[PDB]
């Protein structure tokens, strides 16, 4: 279960600021870079303080896996990034896999919208998106760090040479690229 996370959040994050959250969502999109998947990693900080990671990777599994009853997707994000969505008001996974794209959605740690295919496109069009809005209750500040967060993804995009990340502050109106 995620409750014990929500109880004690410290025991599980960085709980002076959400940017912690952020770097778990950006550590999963580096690594389906990192395995040859991903040539891009896109990062907006949106006005409302809320975190979006896209990757065009091959996609988080939709799939149900013998032995589950249940998308491996959701089991990902509720299984003990399930700490971000444990203590995120709200969290949006969208998906493109097999010219279909996918979508799911969690409040609060709990999902509120199943797994439903909502879109085609192309064959290699593929990738991941990750938008989550952290519960400032959980937090000292709800505000995300921007310089923290610029000195993760130089970090990462020095760690992964040919991969392209980007970061859209979209409240200081500034975006930065990055591709070693
Ligand atoms: C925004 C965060 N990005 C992200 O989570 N990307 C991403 N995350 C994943 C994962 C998992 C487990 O998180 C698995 C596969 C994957 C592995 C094997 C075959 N097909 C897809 C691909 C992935 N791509």
């Amino acid at each position: 279960g995620l409750e014990p996370v929500r109880r004690r959040p410290g025991m599980y994050t960085d709980t002076t600021r959400p940017n912690h959250l952020g770097q778990e969502v950006i550590d999963n999109s580096v690594d389906e870079a990192l395995a040859g998947h991903a040539k891009r990693v896109d990062v907006i900080l949106h006005a409302d303080q809320s975190l979006e990671v896209i990757d065009d990777g091959r996609g988080m599994p939709v799939d149900i896996h013998p032995e589950e009853g249940v998308p491996a997707v959701e089991l990902i994000l509720c299984r003990l990034i399930s700490v971000v969505n444990a203590l995120s008001k709200r969290v949006e996974v969208n998906v493109r896999r097999d010219g279909q794209v996918y979508n799911i959605a969690f409040e609060n740690g709990e999902k509120v919208q199943d797994l439903q295919v909502v879109g085609t496109c192309g064959k290699r069009n593929t990738g991941t998106s990750v938008h989550f809005w952290p519960d400032e209750t959980f937090f000292d500040s709800p505000r995300f760090s921007v310089s923290r967060l610029t000195h993760v993804l130089k970090a990462k995009a020095v760690l992964c040479p040919g991969v392209e990340i980007t970061f859209k502050d979209e409240i200081n109106n500034t975006e930065q690229r990055w591709c070693y």
